This record gives C-alpha cells, sequence and structure tokens, in this order.
C-alpha cells in the first residue's frame, strides 16, 4: 500500500564535517520506542535520511558494519511498529564534496552503492521505497540524468520489486521542475516502478530556512502554486510522483492554511508526501514535528485528518482515461 501522508524521519545524515563520527555525538538513529509514538500518532511511512560516506567510507566497497547495522536496527524497530521506511541516500549527488560522474566518483561506484544497499534490504519488509538521490544542485545537476539511470541499474539487479524515487535538478525543487526536467525522460526502470520526487519549501527562496513570515502578502495557494509545475509535467509525460519533502514553522496559523491546500491539492492527484522532519535529535530546529517540551506541532494535528483519509492504489497522478 502506498500511504499519502508520511514524515522524514532524520539524524542519521547529520554533522557531515564529521565521518565516520559518533553516533549518539554527531549523528542519531531513532532510539528505543522511537516509532510507537509516530505509530500511535496514526503515520505508517517515514523517510529516513543516510549518509553516503558513512555507509561506504571506501568507494565500491562493503558496506561499513556498524553503521549499516544501526541501518539494520532502524529497519526492525519500524516493522515492530507498522511503519514503511524509504531509505534516503542523503547526499546532493556527491560523494565527499565530488560530483558524481565526475573522476574521484564514476557512475560506476554509485551503481555500487545502491547494488549493496538493495542487496542488503530487498529482504527487510519494513524497507518500502528507495530515495535514490537527495537534492542534486548546481554542478551536480548536468550529470544528474545519467548518475540516476546508473542508481536504477544498481537497485535493480537486487530488488525488481519496490519503488525507486528519483530527485531532479535544482534541489529536485518542485517549482522550477519543468525547467530541467525534460532530461529525466530518458531514465527506465525495467519494473515499471519509478516515480520523481520533488521538494518544495514555501518561504520566499523555498529553501526551507524561513527568513521571513507569511508577509502582508501572503497566499493561501501558495505551496499548491508551487507544486502545481511539477504536478503538470508527470500529467503530461504520463509520470508518477511524490513529494519528499515540505515543512513549516509551527509559529504562524497562515503556514498551516497554506499546508492545509498544499495537502488537498496532493490527495486529490494521490501524490504522496513526507513532512520534513520528525528526528530523535532535532532539538529547537524550526521545521521540527518531533514533541518538545513547551512546543505545540499543529502540522502533526492536520497530517493526522489527512492520514485518515483513504490512500491510493498506486502514486498518482491518476492515468488519463
Ligand atoms: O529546497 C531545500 C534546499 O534549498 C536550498 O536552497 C536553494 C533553494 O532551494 C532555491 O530555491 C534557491 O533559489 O537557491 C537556494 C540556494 O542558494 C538549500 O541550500 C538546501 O540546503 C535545501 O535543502
Amino acid at each position: 500500500s502506498v500511504d499519502l501522508i508520511g514524515i522524514n524521519v532524520a539524524g542519521a545524515e547529520f554533522t557531515g564535517g564529521k565521518l565516520p563520527g559518533k553516533h549518539g555525538t554527531h549523528y542519531f538513529f531513532p532510539p528505543e520506542g522511537y516509532f510507537e509514538y509516530w505509530s500511535e500518532q496514526g503515520i505508517h511511512t517515514v523517510r529516513f535520511p543516510l549518509k553516503w560516506e558513512r555507509l561506504q567510507p571506501s568507494l565500491n566497497a562493503e558496506l561499513d558494519d556498524v553503521y549499516a547495522s544501526l541501518v539494520d536496527d532502524m529497519l526492525d524497530q519500524a516493522k515492530e511498529n507498522d511503519i514503511k521506511v524509504i531509505l534516503d541516500v542523503h547526499n546532493y549527488a556527491r560523494y565527499r564534496k565530488k560530483v558524481i560522474g565526475t573522476e574521484d566518483v564514476p557512475v560506476s561506484a554509485y551503481q555500487d552503492l545502491m547494488e549493496r544497499i538493495a542487496k542488503r534490504w530487498q529482504g527487510h519488509d519494513a524497507l518500502f521505497a528507495y530515495d535514490i538521490m537527495n537534492e542534486p544542485y548546481g554542478s551536480a545537476d548536468k550529470l544528474w540524468p545519467a548518475a540516476a539511470q546508473a542508481g536504477i541499474d544498481g537497485v535493480r539487479k537486487y530488488d525488481k520489486k519496490r519503488p525507486l524515487l528519483i530527485e531532479g535538478a535544482s534541489w529536485s525543487s518542485a517549482a522550477r521542475w519543468p525547467r530541467y526536467a525534460d532530461e529525466l525522460l530518458k531514465l527506465k526502470d525495467p519494473a515499471d516502478n519509478m516515480v520523481f520526487s520533488a521538494h518544495v519549501y514555501i518561504d520566499e527562496d523555498a529553501s526551507g530556512s524561513y527568513k521571513k513570515g507569511p508577509g502582508k502578502d501572503f497566499e493561501p495557494m501558495i505551496g499548491v502554486k508551487r507544486v502545481e509545475p511539477f504536478v503538470n509535467w508527470l500529467k503530461e509525460h504520463g509520470k508518477k510522483g511524490h513529494i519528499g519533502e515540505f515543512g513549516i514553522p509551527n509559529d504562524d496559523e497562515r503556514w498551516l492554511d497554506a499546508m492545509d491546500k498544499l495537502l488537498a491539492y496532493l490527495n486529490e492527484n494521490c501524490i504522496p508526501i513526507n513532512y520534513w522532519a520528525a528526528g530523535p535529535s532535532w532539538g529547537n530546529y524550526k521545521l521540527s514535528i518531533e514533541p518538545k517540551d513547551g512546543e505545540k506541532r499543529p502540522q502533526v494535528a492536520l497530517l493526522k485528518k489527512y492520514a485518515a483519509k483513504d490512500n491510493c492504489s498506486d502514486f498518482g497522478p491518476a492515468k488519463a482515461e
């Protein structure tokens, strides 16, 4: 089943400056009882960021025992708690700051990573899908479509069933999607289970930093307006979609109204969303929906209303008929 409502659970990718880094100091996996809270809230799909450099300290070599085992543990806990997990290689189309497709990081090395990820986890019941790369951007954009095919090829050697979530150029911007996405039309998935995943924030620069409030001229449909270019492209090209990140601060009711409008539009078009973000070690982060003393998380109540609505049969938008 494809859940329309889901959340990111971030932390395993934190403190990119420290490699390998230390669990519990630089990065954080869900502790005991973590998924039970979210399951009880009625959330059954999670997107989980992972750091490539921690999974694979050397290219074209075996996955790191300790970090990969933490992923094993997380998947086990998700399964215990009725949660389905999208593994996200949260790397901006780069390995140790070098773009996939450059001499340092050949596409074959990225294919190798994806082979190893699918080989290790394809047998895990909690695994739902693979988001093969978070937010290609900048000098990675031009080479990304070639890298994406290599990633698809890698997963499909070992997992011929699960959805592949394919992000786009320019931080997978939903708003700018059609400017660049035609380059993705050459991608092929022999299993026919490929889904494009765009990101949308509704601050002025769409970075999610929220440097300003809604403003005097706030438009409630801002979220919808920013995903329309993506969804319309999907319809035009007969493709399937997904929103892998969207988040808002908890300090202005207007953001919630925009979120509501967005959720309605995505629901209508059978496009699932992963809210950014929950996680075990966010502290005061403005977009966090993790429970924290003294903080209300109105975004959660809203997600819960939607979570009750029927899911679609598959990733939308529905084919024309
Ligand atoms: O969208 C999340 C992503 O935003 C990045 O900032 C971009 C922004 O997306 C884009 O619309 C604007 O034109 O450019 C900025 C960069 O200057 C941000 O850098 C990422 O960390 C973030 O994940």
